[PDB]
């Protein structure tokens, strides 16, 4: 073919165990002849993409799972066969990552989630539930200390807390995310978002607490508590701090659901390859001995092997990270995710300094996500087809007219696409230059024609 018979290339990121997963392929080299090379490009989540449309790029892929799902849109992943033999050796939860229009797409390796991290000294038994953190921050304030700081400023480190009793990204069903039903307004992300704001009026946090903040804080010995994943434990002082990992606490009895990022292996579909690439993954890599050849050039954290797991587990930081993982949510493999980030990060913020209610700040996010995914769609669109599909400094506040896009007889053409993508009639007296100024203004005019009709 065009990528090479009869060789296993592939592509992982510098931050990796690389050189232990070439290990890993010398000894595929010498049971086979066949030689695997592992590189790892700068970007290459970028790169594959694109050089995997034209037929070329690694035969296999090492990548966060969430992206896998772009690429198995346009095709370029091969769909996976393993046997419900060898599902059953990896914890079932990792295989709905890795899944897309009822298709596997890729091999789960490892598994990342936040945790509750604490210090011993100041805490040597941690509390179970997020309710009875106040109480335990009224004892550490008559010592001048806090019970908790983690970083308020980014939605994944909050979402535990608002997902607990019912909150979701999008709606999984029938093995796809549905984009119109995003989970944030309901009573059960309500009341975990109420729970965060009334901990930060009755002073136990401050809104302004951010990721640096709250580590200085941690490493200080001023708080018993952060919530942080394994890529911060490096950062602990221990000469400082004597630290534990452990499960995130409960809200009204239920655990917290943190977000969960699975590392996967995808085998590109333009491989003539792909049994061997099979091979490798299954018998080869996703095997204690293969696992360990991996985690002892990098750690790999919680792994998705349930026997390889049991033996890193001993590792207490390590089996905190699986069981968190194990109650949280799958981050969704879908480009619309960015819609999410954007419409959460605004509400959480909103409600912890008092700008919004919870029911309001919630209430709005539904729409904020949707009016950006439909700024997304513009742009795109806007750039795909005046511009070559390359979006060269593209905003939603970017001036349409000055770049000279919105030409004399290109208006209704945009115009119609907008018909098209929000079923809202548009008359002549809206085709102005307010409302076509950008696409945020163009976003806004969709939006607003939607109520005026639906009243
Ligand atoms: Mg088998």
């Amino acid at each position: 073919g065009k990528i090479e018979e009869g060789k296993l290339v592939i592509w992982i990121n510098g931050d990796k165990g690389y050189n232990g997963l070439a290990e890993v392929g010398k000894k595929f080299e010498k049971d086979t002849g066949i030689k695997v090379t592992v590189e790892h490009p700068d970007k290459l989540e970028e790169k594959f993409p694109q050089v995997a449309a034209t037929g070329d790029g690694p035969d296999i892929i090492f990548w966060a799972h969430d992206r896998f799902g772009g690429y198995a849109q346009s095709g370029l992943l091969a769909e996976i066969t393993p046997d419900k033999a060898f599902q059953d050796k990896l914890y079932p939860f990792t295989w709905d990552a890795v899944r897309y229009n009822g298709k596997l797409i890729a091999y789960p390796i490892a598994v990342e989630a936040l945790s509750l991290i604490y210090n011993k000294d100041l805490l040597p038994n941690p509390p179970k539930t997020w309710e009875e953190i106040p109480a335990l921050d009224k004892e550490l304030k008559a010592k001048g200390k806090s019970a908790l700081m983690f970083n308020l400023q980014e939605p994944y480190f909050t979402w535990p807390l608002i997902a607990a009793d019912g909150g979701y990204a999008f709606k999984y069903e029938n093995g796809k995310y549905d984009i119109k039903d995003v989970g944030v307004d309901n009573a059960g992300a309500k009341a975990g978002l109420t729970f965060l704001v009334d901990l930060i009026k009755n002073k136990h946090m401050n809104a302004d607490t951010d990721y640096s903040i709250a580590e200085a804080a941690f490493n200080k010995g001023e708080t018993a508590m952060t919530i942080n994943g394994p890529w911060a434990w490096s950062n602990i002082d221990t000469s400082k701090v004597n630290y534990g990992v452990t499960v995130l606490p409960t809200f009204k009895g239920q655990p917290s659901k943190p977000f969960v990022g699975v590392l996967s292996a995808g085998i590109n579909a333009a491989s003539p390859n792909k049994e061997l690439a099979k091979e490798f993954l299954e018998n080869y890599l996703l095997t204690d001995e293969g696992l360990e050849a991996v985690n002892k050039d990098k750690p790999l954290g919680a792994v998705a092997l349930k026997s390889y797991e049991e033996e890193l587990a001993k590792d207490p930081r390590i089996a905190a990270t699986m069981e968190n993982a194990q109650k949280g949510e799958i981050m969704p493999n879908i480009p619309q995710m960015s819609a999410f980030w954007y419409a959460v990060r605004t509400a959480v913020i909103n409600a912890a300094s008092g700008r919004q209610t919870v029911d309001e700040a919630l209430k709005d996010a539904q729409t904020n996500a949707a009016a950006h995914m439909l700024e997304s769609k513009l742009i795109q669109h806007i750039a795909t087809q005046y511009l070559d599909g390359d979006h060269d400094g593209l905003n939603a506040q970017t001036p349409l007219f000055e770049l000279n896009v919105v030409d004399s007889a290109s208006i209704f053409d945009l115009v119609d696409f907008l018909r098209q993508e929000s079923h809202v009639a548009i008359g002549m007296h809206e085709i102005h230059p307010a409302n076509f100024a950008s696409v945020q203004a163009m976003v806004a005019l969709v939006q607003r024609l939607q109520a005026q009709v639906a009243a």
